[PDB]
């Protein structure tokens, strides 16, 4: 499937989940995109203003896409393969209590997995991987990629 096709990938935080201090949202999503530029080419700047190439957005319900969130539980966030406009775009469930730690679900961890859907990855059938369907909390201060989520992204990029 679509692959972003050049190095330097923008990203937008469009608002702000109330169940986290400002600064705490910001270093959770620059932490995520860090993982997988960590082991790719790519680079990722957050903008501030106009049109980012990842969009991420906190809301609950139906929120204007295909993709109604359900409330708490269940479908904890969604998004979009790279392309254009909505493409890439990263939807987390306000429904959902976002935290820094073990504590409802962890942002950073999720984050993880959706920008891993953002750059062209599908889940994994492998328990240990962070694209697998699943959210189990692991530790966020040791947190490292499985083999198996190492190989699908290399399989994309780099
Ligand atoms: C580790 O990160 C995640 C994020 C979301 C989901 S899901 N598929 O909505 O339950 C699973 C794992
Ligand atoms: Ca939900
Ligand atoms: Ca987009
Ligand atoms: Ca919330
Ligand atoms: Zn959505
Ligand atoms: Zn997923």
């Amino acid at each position: 499937g679509p692959v972003w096709r050049k190095h330097y990938i923008t990203y937008r935080i469009n608002n702000y989940t109330p169940d986290m201090n400002r600064e705490d949202v910001d270093y959770a999503i620059r932490k995520a995109f860090q993982v997988w530029s960590n082991v790719t080419p790519l680079k990722f700047s957050k903008i501030n203003t106009g049109m980012a190439d990842i969009l991420v957005v906190f809301a609950r319900g139906a929120h204007g896409d295909d993709h109604a969130f359900d409330g708490k539980g269940g479908i904890l966030a969604h998004a979009f393969g790279p392309g254009s406009g909505i493409g890439g775009d990263a939807h987390f469930d306000e429904d959902e209590f976002w935290t820094t730690h073990s504590g409802g679900t962890n942002l950073f961890l999720t984050a993880v997995h959706e920008i891993g859907h953002s750059l062209g990855l599908g889940h994994s059938s492998d328990p240990k991987a962070v694209m697998f369907p699943t959210y189990k909390y692991v530790d966020i201060n040791t947190f490292r990629l499985s083999a198996d989520d190492i190989r699908g992204i290399q399989s994309l990029y780099g």
